[PDB]
């Protein structure tokens, strides 16, 4: 089954030559791209043909950190302002009322926002399982909306009966965690090229569980070929806690647990030291940059430019909607460029460097070689922005930079795994007005 | 004439009690607000009745710095990255081809972006006048789109062949600057309440003109009762240049020039020191905070929280579209909150403080008491965001914070001076797709100009 995107004003490929093709054309069969180029690919009819004049086509953005259940709890009044301590203490007793239907809908809500703002692959970090919630419920929602999903079995063990902050209803026994995590891997992990569903193992933070679960998790992930994800060094407290309790820097504590390698990626890394950047570069460890979260939570300016210069694989993440509180992937791309410039100078990040993090960087951090750019044999994952909107008026001097320097609206078109999921700005895979409405009634229900 | 906006989910007034009314209602006739309240107001006679169920109403956001002509020259490739020195030198020769029509259309383009993102009053800082352009051309476009406009006669005298970066076609004779400025005040400045047009005088920077032109300009604003605007201390260079040539801080050189007072407002002020903050606080001098520009140009994090604690009047600006490069007022409000928090901590700026900068603070910096919040006798300047979009899904726990912490789309409705200028997300005062087409059609002409 064939799909032809023809005569885009600018087809950004992100391929090995970083081709930016004027009048560029894209030919798809099934889930993969057959060729990127020009009018040469239009001479035969295709089962579907979509004119893309006046549009920029880019590879689909890849979101590499999230907490989609938190899209049910944005701007909770008690949590909008204050210290991360009050943030957790105010939000945990609420999240203790999450029901499996809420995980299933809240996955689609968060996913719809990312998709309409240009994202074709996302991870999630669901690490709470009250009232019979399961990673399966999140997966059911991802399958319905058609997004490429990296589901993380997040976990927590240290609750209030062990000196921790999470209530006891929101922690679990480490043996039950390893057993659910292995059941999830066996039931959902597709390791083949163009997989639409993959599992990674992901304790919430190296301090939310025992060191034994950190090591046992990595052993299991290595045995099964899945990735490892966690929160690492997102603020000053993280650094102090690691030095005070384990006498190590967060990077050193990470290396010590086996949690380095191209099958690992750490979220935030705002306070990664120079030695930790060197370590992550030579072992291939990835970082998920969450610039809006780092600002909205007063975490800091991660040394992203320092990491890229030294060779670190960096992807982009919006983080949970209680710590952003938006899910706008292209705006997060914009934000990474703005925040890097104000922290490190007028040469710290341009439009193409940001967009590369949001595409190739995310694929690398998720340990995937089949997404992130547009070339023969790659997954058919791309979006298209209308260039004649008011938002981009006067910015056609560079359609690629226009997306990062201006604030565009929704994408016009989106193709995930070869399937046209957004047409003229309308989500095709779900009844979006109905899901949004349902989402808001559960959020009202969850909060009261 | 009469208009009723009824049953909003949340009507945030920004009034003296900061009332945030559930089911809030707004009763307008002409340009006034006649009454603010609740269900009681449905007994009131109205010519037209507008249901705002599921919407949040906020007072219209007030933009206090711009360069609307630069919306024809966004993401210019040579200017996307590098030092401000390369930014100026790549963009000056381009802007030297501006025609009066380009000013007339780009003003509408720039204003439309602001209006669809929640802004009802904006100033501008047009400081180039090549090929017979005039501030009149800006004004013609503003009158057509219906936005409340504070038009600044920007000016520049220190150009090339005189030790400056602006080319010689983009400088002007200091006597002609004062003479066209007095013509603009006499012909356009409406000092009456609910004025839709006010003039302010605004040399580009204290160093872009002679000291005489700054003082003569300051005397004229005082003599005519108008305001004064300029860029002050936006970067390290600006501060060092002042210490080097005049042995003073930019705030000191400003006070030394007469350029302080409640009729003055300075853009950026990224490097204002503690004493200059105190100086601005006791003199009532205003600042226009421009967070996106401050980042996209690697200027720095301005100490807005320090200024508010000291009593400084702070408004918000998007700045010219070549140093942002967007014109989204609500996202600029969000951005000001994010950037203050990452610079100074989790208590440096909440949703309500940022929105207050975008409303009352913008009204104060402009020296206006008839806009900026919703109460009996205020101008009918407000917008309404649909709360049931995907962007705000799960954020109805606080509709006001939702506007700052999430990324909403365009407004659903907009009212400036009593005129419903946006209906169900659709701009009413111009043929927007057609103006957008012309805008891109002229920017192409400008960029391929011979230079
Ligand atoms: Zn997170
Ligand atoms: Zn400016």
């Amino acid at each position: 089954r064939t799909l032809l995107f023809k005569n885009a004003e600018l087809l950004v490929t992100m391929d090995d030559e970083r081709r930016e093709i004027r009048g560029g054309c894209l030919l798809v069969e099934g889930n993969r791209i057959v060729a990127v180029g020009g009018d040469e690919l239009c001479a035969a009819p295709a089962d579907e043909e979509i004119d893309l004049r006046g549009h920029i086509v880019i590879p689909g953005l890849i979101n590499t950190h999230h907490h989609m259940f938190q899209s049910l709890t944005r701007v909770i009044p008690d949590a909008q302002d204050g210290e991360l301590f009050d943030w957790l203490n105010n939000l945990y007793p609420i999240w203790a009322g999450l029901t499996p239907e809420m995980i299933r809908i809240s996955t689609q809500t968060a996913m719809a926002e990312l998709m309409l703002s240009g994202c074709t692959t996302s991870s999630d970090h669901l690490y709470v399982y009250p009232n019979g919630c399961r990673l399966d419920d999140s997966i059911d929602g991802a399958r319905e909306i058609g997004m490429r999903f990296h589901a993380c079995r997040g976990s927590m063990s240290v609750g209030r009966s062990k000196g921790g902050l999470p209530p006891d209803e929101l922690v679990e026994n480490e043996q039950a965690i390893l057993e659910d995590s292995l059941r999830l891997i066996h039931s959902y992990h597709d390791a083949q090229r163009y997989s639409m569903l993959r599992i990674a193992l992901a304790p919430c933070s190296p301090f939310s569980v025992s060191r034994e679960l950190m090591v046992k998790t990595a052993q299991m992930a290595r045995e099964q070929g899945v990735s490892l994800h966690t929160h690492l060094a997102e603020n000053d407290s993280d650094v102090s806690y690691s030095q005070t309790h384990f006498g190590m820097t967060p990077a050193q504590y990470a290396e010590d647990l086996g949690w380095v390698g191209s099958d690992v990626w750490h979220a935030h890394c705002v306070k990664l030291d120079r030695a930790g950047i060197s370590l992550f570069a030579r072992t291939g460890t990835g970082v998920a940059h969450c610039p809006c979260s780092n600002m909205r939570l007063a975490s800091g300016i991660a040394p992203i430019r320092a990491m890229l210069d030294e060779g670190v694989s960096v992807g982009l993440g919006v983080d949970g909607s209680a710590s952003n509180d938006a899910g706008n992937m292209i705006a997060e791309t914009r934000q990474a460029m703005l925040l890097q410039r104000v922290g490190f100078g007028p040469d710290a990040m341009n439009a193409r460097q940001a967009l590369e993090i949001a595409t190739r960087g995310g694929a690398k951090v998720l340990n995937r070689d089949d997404i992130g750019y547009l070339a023969t044999g790659m997954a058919a994952d791309f979006v298209a922005f209308d260039l004649n909107t008011l938002n981009l008026a006067g910015a056609k001097h560079d359609p690629l930079a226009a997306l990062v320097f201006c604030t565009p609206g929704n994408v016009a078109f989106s193709v995930i795994n070869g399937q046209v999921v957004i047409r003229e700005g309308v989500l095709q895979t779900i009844d979006l007005p109905s899901v949004v409405q349902q989402h808001n009634r559960l959020a009202c229900l969850l909060v009261n």
